[PDB]
């Protein structure tokens, strides 16, 4: 509805220059944390909004563990599907530690971006 404001993403809220410097600050103060931005897919109609956007994830945590953490934050029940996507592909099947996902998939600004949805392609 045009009466209600559109959802604005992290990259629309913070400029690239600010994001680049945020990550430099984060990396300096927390070298063992991965800076992750987790957002709901723009067209999502079945899953609620997350109470935070930026997560400093310990670098040993794997993707299966992170998925459980987000499902819990969203208070999902077991009959609700949830997919976590990085750069256009699903992280749902894997046990890769997030440290490795960061090196493979991080944005130019230094953040690792993830999108969640109730479907795997859209
Ligand atoms: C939103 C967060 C938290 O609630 C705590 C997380 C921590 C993980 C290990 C030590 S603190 C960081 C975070 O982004």
């Amino acid at each position: 509805s045009p009466e209600f404001p559109s959802e604005k993403t992290f990259k629309q809220r913070r400029t690239f220059e600010q994001r680049v410097e945020d990550v430099r600050l984060i990396r300096e103060q927390h070298p063992t944390k991965i800076p992750v931005i987790i957002e709901r897919y723009k067209g999502e109609k079945q899953l609620p909004v997350l109470d935070k956007t930026k997560f400093l994830v310990p670098d040993h945590v794997n993707m299966s563990e992170l998925i459980k953490i987000i499902r819990r934050r969203l208070q999902l029940n077991a009959n609700q599907a949830f997919f976590l996507l990085v750069n256009g592909h699903s992280m749902v099947s894997v046990s890769t530690p997030i440290s490795e996902v960061y090196e493979s998939e991080k944005d130019e600004d230094g953040f690792l971006y993830m999108v969640y949805a109730s479907q795997e392609t859209f």
